């Protein structure tokens, strides 16, 4: 916690939030969370228990965590740990995310990320120059 000579901040067109909608779009499951909560083993657990390859973070341990942190807070709307991100989607926290899979909610996304990708006529928006 800090208090006096806040409220300014530099201005930059690089903000935390839009390099994290890339990682979401590039990967396939964004595990985001920190080492104060309990249920962010919970996450781990479960996806590690269904053999499906996942990727965490620590923001806590992170010199720039308090940033990324805000940023996911407005792609979620809440401050709860961990945070679990599917096709740029928070589709819940750890006890949601743990409930899909037993509706299967959650499988048949984990199975989109990956496909549609094999080389397929299809006109997809990527960047150039010359």
């Amino acid at each position: 916690g800090s208090s006096g000579s806040s409220g300014s901040l530099e201005n930059l067109a690089t903000a935390p939030v839009n390099q994290i909608q890339e990682t979401i779009s590039d990967n396939c499951v964004v595990i985001f969370s920190k080492t104060s909560c309990s249920y962010c083993t919970m996450a781990k657990k479960l996806f590690h228990d269904m053999n499906v390859n996942y990727k965490v973070v620590e923001l806590d341990l992170l010199e720039y965590g308090n940033q990324f942190q805000d940023a996911l807070y407005k792609m979620t709307g809440e401050r709860t740990v961990p945070r679990i991100f599917v096709n740029g989607t928070f589709i819940g926290g750890a006890t949601d995310t743990h409930r899909l899979h037993k509706e299967g909610k959650l499988l048949p996304l984990v199975h989109q990320c990956y496909l549609k990708k094999s080389k397929r006529k299809e006109f997809q928006s990527g960047p150039s120059s010359g």
